[PDB]
DNA sequence: CAGTATCCTCGAGGATACTG
DNA sequence: CAGTATCCTCGAGGATACTG
């Protein structure tokens, strides 16, 4: 796993490390309330990014089992990104961090 | 506010900017869990973390008004460190990435 | 379309000595 | 006790170019 080196002093951190990578917590949004991209239309969903780091953070949440990957052989050709179950279950965490995200910003500039 | 010279593309990530800090969510671990604790106290509870960093760390939660600091007129010093009401909302996803931690501990290592 | 291949910056985090 | 003052490490993220 990615994670074996890593010593940890609470699973939050090991959650930390799965969805705390630059782009990640963008990604993973979009899969579970868009249902399932390819690597395009991920691209253009988040404009910013550059491809060697797009393509970096899908590889590591696939490595982590959060994101499923589905390569076609067709020309052109067309790979899918998908959220696994285990990622699914990472959307109540991620919808909590939205609403919570919401109720800071009003706070702080207001 | 420490968030002005930041851009961001979810409001997710400005809860992960508030406790994606190295040693952050331990601290806010302690402190929701255990109540407040002194300087030292939190050194002890986190041997590995430098007086720096912790200071750090503290100081930037605090910024965030995530987390009171209190210092008396005594000898020897005594600085309290605790939980603000914006702090105390943030255990409830603190817990769920812990209970989803651990599930994800165990499933790996399977 | 959807990737690879190289090289590099920068700032979050750290070791240690000192101190009001 | 609760921090500062110096100097330093290191790797995630990015710039830039190529491609089956
Ligand atoms: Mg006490
Ligand atoms: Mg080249």
């Amino acid at each position: 796993s990615r994670m074996d080196d890593k010593r940890f002093n609470c699973e939050k951190e090991l959650t930390l490390a799965v969805i705390g990578g630059k782009w990640k917590m963008l990604i993973l949004w979009h899969l579970g309330k868009e249902g399932t991209k390819r690597f395009n239309e991920l691209k253009t969903l988040i404009p910013d990014i550059t491809q060697k780091i797009l393509v970096n953070q899908l590889r590591e949440l696939e490595q982590d089992m959060i994101v499923h990957r589905e390569v076609y052989p067709v020309v052109p050709p067309k790979v899918e990104y998908s959220l696994t179950p285990h990622g699914e279950s990472l959307m109540p965490i991620l919808e909590a961090m939205y609403e919570w995200g919401k109720g800071y910003m009003e706070l702080i500039d207001i």
